[PDB]
């Protein structure tokens, strides 16, 4: 059943274990490991860390949003017991890029949901952002997620061509359509890709 395969990929020790090969990004001058673990098994300092970034890269754009940023709920978001973190760590200490997301059942269908994918300033276009989507579209298949799916804001442009173009994300069906936010266009779009089998 649906319950079935969010319960079992919940119950991993390691989901990116499958995947060895993944756990290092070499490229375009970037040397990081990448490590997949519940908030439970990373330090304070790296979920606050975390956070940090996350307000830093996305405060602004949330408060232009319908949603507004709304600081003590995004930190109990990103702490819940549910979070898996994809992290990329430098210099076998420093995080400089990390994505949060869960096994769960969306709009009736076992998916991975991201909902945070941040990466430090200096780091940025080197093809480590793509390669952390990648990976979680790599545990979508070995979970047996029906897909990956995950929020855009409109106005982020260079998130939205990120993965709309680069990562080829549609829209999803549970995207509210035109017109669909108090009568006029939404500034989001829910974004998925159907796992392959
Ligand atoms: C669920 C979410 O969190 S939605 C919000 C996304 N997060 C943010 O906006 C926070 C700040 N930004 C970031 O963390 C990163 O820049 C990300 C995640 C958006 C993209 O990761 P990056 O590592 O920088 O992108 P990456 O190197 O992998 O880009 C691959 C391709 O995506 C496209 N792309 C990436 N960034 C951009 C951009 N700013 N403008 C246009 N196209 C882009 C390009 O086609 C790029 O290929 P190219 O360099 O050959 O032209």
């Amino acid at each position: 059943s649906v319950c079935a395969k969010v319960d079992a990929a919940n119950r991993l020790g390691d989901p990116l274990e499958a995947f060895p090969v993944f756990k290092k990004y070499d490229r375009n001058g970037l040397n990081v490991s990448i490590e997949c673990k519940r908030v439970s098994g990373l330090e304070p300092a790296t979920v606050d860390w975390a956070f940090d970034l996350t307000k830093t890269n996305m405060q602004t754009m949330y408060e232009q949003s319908e949603w507004g940023w709304k600081d003590r709920e995004k930190r109990e978001e990103m702490t819940d017991d549910r979070a898996w973190y994809l992290i990329a760590w430098e210099n076998s200490s420093v995080p400089v890029a990390f994505s949060h997301f869960r096994f769960d059942v969306e709009c009736g269908d076992e998916v991975l949901y991201c909902y945070e994918v941040q990466l430090e300033s200096k780091v940025r276009r080197k093809g480590l952002g793509k390669f952390l989507i990648q990976i979680l579209q790599l545990m979508a298949n070995s979970t047996q997620m029906k897909k990956v799916m995950l929020t855009v804001f409109k106005h982020n442009h260079g998130a939205y061509q990120f993965f709309r173009e680069a990562l080829q994300f549609e829209i999803d069906d549970s995207s509210p359509s035109m017109s669909g936010c108090c009568g006029e266009d939404c500034s989001y779009e829910i974004l998925s890709r159907r796992t392959k089998f």
